[PDB]
């Protein structure tokens, strides 16, 4: 599923990640557009051999189990293609325990390079949240 803009910012919110740890909704909706474009669909491979899925890019060498991922952990306790669904809710759930984890959102790298330190609440504007 493409998300629109507004749609996901109103399931993020309904899903608790609107000040999740500090983190302001328009962050999480600008990761999710440099990360997929707003797609669940979204996959990328990595040179390690790990991929990232979904809207936020989780990836299977901590988060999930994809099945091909050597010395994988599965932290989030789910099979990587749960993550491509169009309904949010497992990828919320563990970008959650991720956020938890000592570096916040600094784990997304389009977070880190494209978000941080800009007006993120560009990003809901003009949304009926």
């Amino acid at each position: 599923k493409v998300f629109g803009r507004c749609e996901l910012a109103a399931a993020m919110k309904r899903h608790g990640l609107d000040n999740y740890r500090g983190y302001s909704l328009g962050n999480w909706v600008c990761a999710a557009k440099f990360e997929s474009n707003f797609n669940t669909q979204a996959t990328n491979r990595n040179t390690d051999g790990s991929t990232d899925y979904g809207v936020l890019q989780i990836n299977s060498r901590w988060w999930c189990n994809d099945g091909r991922t050597p010395g994988s952990r599965n932290l989030c306790n789910i099979p990587c293609s749960a993550l491509l669904s169009s309904d949010i809710t497992a990828s919320v759930n563990c970008a959650k325990k991720i956020v938890s984890d000592g570096n916040g959102m600094n784990a997304w790298v389009a977070w880190r390079n494209r978000c941080k330190g800009t007006d993120v609440q560009a990003w809901i504007r003009g949304c009926r949240l």
